[PDB]
């Protein structure tokens, strides 16, 4: 029927969506900046509709959980009709697709090595080969999916050590897995996506670095109910927006303009 | 109905799909190697379907005529019926999308500077504050629609130059172009996706080289008439090619593996 106010479900995660400093002073969609508020705008203005910015309830980017099912995250939140699109560093993924529509990437990404400047480690493979360094992941996420699936050597040995260590070395949100870098003295290493890693190492205090290739190769992309009205034009949205060096605008202006470690 | 022989549109351009040297020994799919020749083996694997591989009859990637709006090359041959998918470096445009659909990219690209070994000029911004050295792109193609289209100072610039240069900077094939830098003692620079810069790099007689950041970023995706029943299965096969290692395999097999001029 007519036109109504389309749900967003995103995820506080910078630099894609930030609560401003002083967002008790603000309401509604003016509480939020970063990236994909940035991109939510230019989508919304491309295909000609009203939005509302939300946080997913559980801080989640979506899994399913193996006993009963049930997704949680902002996948959670589109396969259940609690909101209309989610405009997020949404990884695409096989068992993603299957149950929501994603548009083109409009931002890719890789699996890569956070360290604490000065640790000696340059690779995944080095990683595996050792034990006085701890290494973990987000959960509920692509990348703990990544090696829980993989049947590639050194990813299945990074995994086995993983999924068994102890104390836990798996994190709840990257502001958390970027915390125990940073206060662990190289005692721990941190397995995020190279968007997030590259965007941390501009911050002060300058205390971590990128290291070795990526582990893969992927991107995220804006994420439908499956068969919603709103899946084609949202794609050719983010493809005109991509031919327009808007996307990359937007990467410059919330990743290198917004460097405090210097050049 | 009952499933049927599909017909796939490529293109030869190398290392995606290569005559075998002893072609004219061989039948069907086996006159042909390279990378989507291997990859339209484990779509068709993964999809359950047989298939025969065509080189699109007039050689060209697809573009639509302004005056009669006909579609040439392999979209042109999806468009109108006479092949059932596109396995090639089909980049994903808006244009494009509008009339097939495609799949989540199955390799990544940008467009990049070829030049031969030695040339003064680091980057598109050189380039265009010079008129010595001359440059181009391949016709009927997304480079070409990039420049044309842009309103980004440096590369309408480029444009500006390039579509009223004599003699013409445009080629028919990557080949072309590639023998134009190589022929032209360092007066000639090539514009050309990043993929083909890159494998070029690593042919004999080593003569050339890609300088400069990527101009753009983007992805080649597998095609289809738009509405096809295929489209479904060959994206789930893409991403799980993907999550497999089995792209990034392939490109080692066909870039890397392939090294001509060292390490
Ligand atoms: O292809 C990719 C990244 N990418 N994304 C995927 C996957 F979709 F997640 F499966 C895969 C790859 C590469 C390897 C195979 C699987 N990236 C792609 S394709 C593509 C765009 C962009 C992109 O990042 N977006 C650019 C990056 C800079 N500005 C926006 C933009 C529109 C045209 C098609
Ligand atoms: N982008 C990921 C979250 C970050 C991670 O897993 O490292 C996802 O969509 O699940
Ligand atoms: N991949 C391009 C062809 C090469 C080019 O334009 O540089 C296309 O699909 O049109």
């Amino acid at each position: 029927g007519a036109n109504k106010t389309v749900v967003v479900t995103t995820i506080l995660e910078s630099p894609y969506v930030m609560m401003k400093k002083n967002h008790e002073m603000l309401e509604g969609n003016e509480r939020y900046e970063g990236y994909c508020v940035d991109l939510a705008a230019e989508i919304a203005k491309h295909c000609g509709f009203k939005y509302k910015l939300t946080i997913v309830g559980d801080g989640k980017y979506g899994a399913r959980d193996a006993d009963t099912k049930i997704w949680n995250g902002m996948v959670g939140e589109l396969v259940y009709g609690k909101a209309d699109i989610a405009i997020a560093p949404l990884t695409i993924t096989l068992v993603r697709e299957e149950v929501i529509d994603f548009s083109k990437p409009f931002m890719s990404l890789g699996i890569s090595i956070m360290i604490k400047k000065g640790t000696p480690i340059e690779s995944a493979e080095d990683l595996s080969k050792q034990t006085e360094i701890a290494y973990g992941t987000l959960d509920s996420g692509s990348t703990k999916e990544f090696f829980r699936r993989s049947k590639i050597a050194v990813f299945d040995k990074m995994w086995t050590y993983m999924r068994s260590a102890e104390p836990s070395v798996f994190v709840r949100t990257t502001a958390e897995g970027v915390a125990r870098v940073r206060k662990s003295k190289g005692k721990y290493a941190y397995l995020l996506e190279s968007t997030m890693n590259e965007y941390i190492e501009q911050r002060k205090p300058c205390d971590t670095m990128k290291v070795g290739g990526n582990l893969d190769s992927k991107g995220y992309g804006i994420a439908t109910p499956k068969g919603s009205s709103l899946g084609t034009p949202v794609n050719l949205a983010v493809l005109k927006l991509s031919e327009q060096g808007v996307l990359d605008k937007l990467k410059n202006k919330w990743w290198y303009d917004k460097g405090e470690c210097g050049a």
